[PDB]
């Protein structure tokens, strides 16, 4: 990379939530192994983030180049529409195996947010099929579901069409007061028949703030859902695939949602893929209202369901588990010493999630750049310094995170 | 494949589009090479469709090929939150370069439908941050935009917040002013409720694949210009060389306030998306602080990578004598069926050859019938339309238009 390429990226392209007259420093990038990734100048960076907690297993991973790489070979792509391929097959047969037994249809997507769309879409035809009108989604304070318009109908409306708003699951997973329930089952008792579905993060409300509730939660959930005839959405884009020490979060709570939603570690971080999984009962009354109208151009591509196809082979081996509670145990230890600074409101930590919460908003710029100081890539947010690192970080690479993280949080310097 | 494997796919798979109780035939395919998909059985079939009109130079491209290859060995993805790699910067340089001048802020993001989404929300943010309350889009019937739920408000209705729907565009590919008062009317109407004016440009894809006037373009980018309303093109289906120029708003020598891109972006090799802006509708939104988007895999090395190897592709040129060519042989080849009795209308344009019908076909034995005369052609309610790779070779466009020709002779494959 040049300076002239680094003046166009910050005069012409618009990164992620950030203002276009006024960017946030960038770091250049110009390429990645193991947990760490490689600037432009030399300086490595251990990853605490696996590229917004997608790249589960780390960077440049030969299992997955070597998937990747083959498929290119046969073909990158192919429309699904009257036809299939090998990889798609493979996936939707692993995808249907390791869910809940209930959930065995797949309709492949490409991000997160349509995975979500097309969950609301189900729900939304389920009922009309049935003659039903029903229209409100029930939801969560805290919840995040994408960036999409359906999606944004979801999320909560502090962090379009109205949709109904439970408390934030007070209960943490800590014991369970029964009290956390009224303001939910108030809801549900106004509107049982106005409501379509009910969609939550299961145990760790993510983007929303990095919230972990009690299970028990969405064991009632389930049983308020059944009681009312009404589906349950399970988004599970951020918690799928170990990240909180169970294949899915759901397992936490013993119970299976009508719609699971599926994507971001789906294909090891590599590309964009995404899944959304329903049962029977909800496809095939979908089908006889005649059909389910949803088809993105890339859909089922066979060069992203052979990379999560190579992504969900490693997780088959079992290894994520030891690997994920000895995180747990690690962020637990060391950054218990963050309950002793100024800056922090709280300490949290679940699986391979590692939060520390600050009594006042980050400074992401000089927090950033303090970071890249000390060898470490994490992206602070809000009040949020989290870590959620691939399941293959060694020690003394978590060392470096957590060392990093209580540093920054020793007083205000990179505060407000 | 094995039968099992087609009998799961069949049980447990939603392909797009269609039923779970009653899917339509599907066809196996291992693997695809030039302008052939190879079926499991060792059949090769010409493809007319480009896959969903993204594969315009092929399937198995040493340039793509090695594009893709080389970047999985530098890294397939890093986010993009902090983050600024070399397959991005030289795609945005590539994009901001081969559009009006105008456009140059881009936002990459995942699929078509959320470059629109996007789009959208671009459009909304910009009177806000100008104190306007602008909340309608106003576009055309047979318009489409995509699926998900944004996207879906803009859709037409026939083919949800109430937006507005300007009569079609009638005006054929002469030119008549009264297409006009109906647009104008409406216009008159809302013009302050109206945020911005959504329309693909030229071509109306999968709404009809209707082929309208360029005087149209002129005349909605000078009311939105009258007005201070904001022009979305939807060039998802058109961008990129299909209608003749390299993006169709050409046609009328006009470039869009935003522009979405995406399909042939990569060149079919796997999914990815570009909407563009200018930097007065960029920097107005930053002020009002920040763009509320960004998709996880936003600017993915590999499909940026993809991406920059299918622009340079068609850098040499040679993608337009191309689909001269191309256009040329449609209209000869496909003259023949405006005598045919399932036959309604014939338009060509571009690489775009449309056969429209009286009746809907019947898919899943039109498809089978394709598959057994060694073609891949997906038709589509009263559509049995060619969008094959520019590259094809003439004999594979006869073999194309011959099994169009044939299809159309009686009701055999209708309704
Ligand atoms: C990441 C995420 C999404 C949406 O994904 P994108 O890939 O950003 O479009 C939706 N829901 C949850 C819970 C997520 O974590
Ligand atoms: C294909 C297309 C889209 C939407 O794209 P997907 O990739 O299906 O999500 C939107 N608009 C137009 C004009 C298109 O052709
Ligand atoms: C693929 C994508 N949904 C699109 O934009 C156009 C396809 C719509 C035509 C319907 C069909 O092919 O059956
Ligand atoms: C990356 C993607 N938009 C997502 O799903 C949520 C992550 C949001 C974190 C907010 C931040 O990074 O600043
Ligand atoms: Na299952
Ligand atoms: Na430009």
């Amino acid at each position: 990379m040049t300076t002239d390429d680094l003046a166009f990226d910050q005069r012409h392209i618009l990164h992620p939530y950030t203002s276009m007259t006024s960017p946030l420093p960038v770091y250049p990038v110009v390429s990645a192994e193991g947990c760490e990734l490689i600037l432009s100048d030399g300086r490595r960076l251990v990853d605490g983030m696996s590229s917004w907690w997608a790249a589960i297993h780390g960077y440049n991973h030969p299992q997955l180049n070597a998937a990747m790489k083959s498929q290119i070979d046969a073909m990158s792509h192919v429309m699904f529409g009257g036809i299939t391929h090998a990889p798609a097959i493979e996936l939707c047969r692993k995808l249907v195996a390791m869910t809940p037994q209930p959930l065995e249809c797949v309709f492949l997507a490409d991000s997160g947010s349509v995975a979500v769309e097309v969950a609301m879409k189900m729900a939304l035809q389920y009922w009309q099929a049935k003659g039903e009108a029903r229209q409100r989604f029930l939801t969560f304070r805290n919840g995040y579901h994408g960036d999409t318009f359906g999606a944004m109908s979801v999320c909560d409306p502090d962090n379009l069409p109205e949709n109904l708003f439970a408390p934030a699951p007070q209960s943490r997973m800590g014991e369970w007061d029964e009290r956390d329930m009224v303001g939910f089952a108030r809801l549900m008792a106004a509107h049982r028949h106005e409501i379509a579905a009910v969609i939550i993060e299961p145990i760790v409300q993510g983007a929303g703030g990095m919230r972990m509730y009690h299970p028990e939660w969405l064991k009632r959930i389930r049983k308020i859902c059944d009681r009312e005839g009404i589906l349950l959405i399970a988004d599970e884009i951020a918690t799928g695939f170990g990240r909180t020490g169970k294949l899915f979060a759901c397992e936490h709570a013993e119970i299976a949602p009508d719609i699971l939603c599926l994507g971001k570690a789906l294909t090891g971080g590599t590309m964009t893929l995404s899944a959304t999984l329903t049962t029977r009962e909800v496809a095939e009354t979908i089908s006889n209202g005649g059909c389910f109208m949803h088809g993105p151009t890339f859909m089922g591509n066979p060069l992203a369901c052979a990379a999560a196809n190579a992504s969900l082979a490693i997780l088959e081996s079992g290894d994520w588990q030891q690997q994920v509670a000895d995180i747990e145990v690690q962020l637990r230890e060391q950054l218990a010493p963050a309950r002793d600074a100024e800056m922090v409101a709280d300490v949290r930590v679940l699986g391979a999630i590692g939060v520390v919460e600050t009594t006042h908003p980050v400074n992401m710029a000089a927090l950033q750049k303090f970071f890249v100081e000390q060898g470490v890539w994490i992206r602070p947010f809000g009040k949020l310094i989290y870590l959620m690192p691939p399941y293959i970080i060694l020690p003394q690479q978590l060392q470096r995170l957590t060392a990093a993280v209580n540093r920054a949080v020793q007083d205000e310097t990179f505060f407000c």
